[PDB]
């Protein structure tokens, strides 16, 4: 069995969707090939909120921000080792991106609130509806339907197809066990996510990881793409850098999106009943702090004041429920309640909370210097949840120039070759952002489609 389309894209993420929709809005063919049953990758699982300086909802909050300062907090955030390039146009296109989603795919977002990830000086990241990727990859897939784009799932892509000049012209994927020829007319995009859930390849890359969890990420990331174009001499960088998200279930290592009221106010607190990060550092940072904590563990405490803001325990109501099932959660009236609960000194923690009821009212947090400022705690109820890091995201990837083009270990464009999203290499230094990898995937999609389709036919 074969296949012609002019452009073929693999991988049914944010990214993958992005290319698609923007070949077929060029006039071209296009397919995506997913190796899953279903599509959305780890963009369905993640939050999926997204870093725009200059969008709609801060000039409705009255928040001030600039491509400036968006571009040296994420510089800055992955210890300048992100391409600047790659940064910068990344933040050029996000205020574009981000009103592509909402007026051509019709994406939901909640237009008076946004959140601040760690390592980011304001608040920048639009959310969409529920606090999850299920709005935006339903919104593609209905998108997608709408304008002809078809999906084939359960293909998985296993070689690129390249011509005696150096051209990539087509893919070769695995469906039902049989091999299915794609040719590529125009170009190939390779869309296919990060490497966490691989782990041989994690092993092989950062060899003193942690080892306390298996993957909880999405099953589909397991560097297929990497493994792909390096076989026809594409270059990858940064493979070695591999991030933890600090605040995950004890149990299985998940992300504990409930406890995105981090973002908001909520504190850190070890088992003496003592703060001892700030809440809005770097992902890198906090989980180091939390590894070096007794039992290596924190709690993360919030109270109603911060969910009336917030609302991650009403949008993660499924974590609610398996987090207190299993003892690792808990809704208190009091303070010293929410010690009991945990073991953890009542003094000890009263006395934190006082200064952090302090550093609130003043807005000087003395012993962290919480970059946003804290939030009185000073009245319940409250939620307090055990948490520990967990291994996630790959930092490093396919190499690319700003046009999404592959390039190979001489730095050489490989013609009909594209690779847009979480399995390029160059954006995020040592250490992604929280939202960055959204406005990443969202932006440099839209390329990789746009330049794919205006490449020239395979004659
Ligand atoms: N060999 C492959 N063939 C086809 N699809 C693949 C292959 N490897 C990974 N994928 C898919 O690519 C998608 C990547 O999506 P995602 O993880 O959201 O990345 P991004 O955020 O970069 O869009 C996943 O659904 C994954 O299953
Ligand atoms: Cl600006
Ligand atoms: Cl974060
Ligand atoms: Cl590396
Ligand atoms: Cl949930
Ligand atoms: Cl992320």
């Amino acid at each position: 069995m074969e296949y012609t389309y002019d452009v073929v894209i693999i991988g049914s993420g944010g990214a993958g969707f992005s290319a698609g929709l923007e070949a077929i809005a060029a006039g071209r063919s296009a397919v995506i090939i997913e190796k899953m049953p279903i599509i959305g990758g780890n963009s369905l699982i993640s939050g999926a909120e997204m870093n725009v300086a200059g969008s709609w909802v801060q000039k409705n909050m009255g928040i001030t921000d600039s491509k400036e300062l968006f571009i040296s907090d994420t510089l800055k955030g992955g210890d300048f080792k992100g391409d600047p390039e790659m940064v910068k146009t990344m933040v050029d296109n996000a205020v574009g991106a981000a009103e592509w989603l909402r007026d051509y795919v019709k994406v939901e977002f909640y237009p008076d609130q946004l959140f601040q990830f760690g390592g980011h000086s304001v608040k920048r990241a639009l959310i969409p509806k529920g606090h999850t990727g299920a709005e935006v990859i339903s919104k593609f897939s209905i998108k997608a339907d709408e304008v002809g784009l078809p999906i084939h799932t359960n293909t998985k892509a296993e070689k690129l197809i390249q011509d005696q000049t150096g051209r990539i012209v087509g893919v070769e994927a695995a469906h039902n066990g049989k091999t299915i020829t794609y040719h590529a007319k125009r170009g190939v995009v390779i869309a296919t996510g990060g490497f966490s859930s691989n782990m041989e390849m994690r092993k092989k890359y950062n060899p003193e990881l942690d080892e306390r969890y298996g993957s909880t990420g999405h099953a589909g990331g397991t560097g297929d793409g990497i493994v792909m174009a390096e076989k026809i001499h594409a270059a990858a960088k940064n493979m070695g850098y591999i991030q933890s998200y600090p605040i995950c279930s004890p149990t299985s290592g998940a992300i504990a999106l409930i406890a995105d009221s981090r973002f908001f106010g909520a504190v850190l607190i070890n088992q003496k009943g003592e703060r001892f990060v700030e809440e809005l550092e770097r992902r890198d940072v906090i989980s180091h702090a939390i590894l070096a904590q007794p039992g290596r563990y924190t709690y993360v405490l919030w109270n109603q004041d911060i969910e009336n803001v917030a609302h991650t325990v009403e949008m993660h109501q499924g974590e609610l429920k398996e987090f207190t099932k299993d003892g690792l959660m808990y809704k208190v009236d009091t303070l010293e309640e929410a010690a009991k609960v945990f073991n953890i000194p009542e003094d000890k923690l009263l006395s934190t909370i006082k200064d952090v009821n302090h550093y609130a009212a003043t807005g000087k947090d003395e012993a962290f210097n919480h970059r946003s400022g804290l939030v009185d705690l000073s009245k319940g109820p409250y939620w307090i949840l055990k948490a520990t890091p967990s291994v996630h995201h790959t930092m490093g990837g396919l190499v690319v120039d700003t046009r999404t083009r592959v390039l190979d270990e001489q730095g050489k464009v490989i013609p009909g070759l594209f690779a847009a999203g979480e399995v390029t290499g160059l954006t995020h230094g040592t250490n992604r952002l929280g939202g960055n990898a959204y406005t990443d995937i969202i932006v440099y999609g839209r390329i990789a489609g746009q330049e794919a389709a205006k490449h020239h036919h395979h004659h």
